[PDB]
């Protein structure tokens, strides 16, 4: 599925992300529209190897289980496809263990690069939520 901007906002706000650790709803579409471009089928393979899946490109080598990623871990307790679904809760649950795991938002290397220190309620901006 490929959420619109504002559509996204409102299902990451259900869910609980909207200030979760501290993290603006802003910051977190902002780091979907730069890791996936809204689309939780977006999957992209890194040279370790792993591969980041969904709307948030979480990564095999700790956070979900694909079979192949040779000495991994699965700390989401989820498969990978989980990730890709239309529903985004796995997504979600897996992107607020990532967030509570000591580097904050870094962990979205898109999001340190792009996102970080911007006006980031630009991405919300509009949206009735
Ligand atoms: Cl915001
Ligand atoms: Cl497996
Ligand atoms: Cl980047
Ligand atoms: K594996
Ligand atoms: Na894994």
């Amino acid at each position: 599925k490929v959420f619109g901007r504002c559509e996204l906002a409102a299902a990451m706000k259900r869910h609980g992300l909207d200030n979760y650790r501290g993290y603006s709803l802003g910051n977190w579409v902002c780091a979907a529209k730069f890791e996936s471009n809204f689309n939780t089928q977006a999957t992209n393979r890194n040279t370790d190897g792993s591969t980041d899946y969904g709307i948030l490109q979480i990564n095999s080598r700790w956070w979900c289980n694909d079979g192949r990623t040779p000495g991994s871990r699965n700390l989401c307790n989820i498969p990978c496809s989980a990730l890709l679904s239309s529903d985004i809760t796995a997504s979600v649950n897996c992107a607020k263990k990532i967030v509570s795991d000591g580097n904050g938002m870094n962990a979205w290397v898109a999001w340190r690069n792009r996102c970080k220190g911007t006006d980031v309620q630009a991405w919300i901006r509009g949206c009735r939520l």
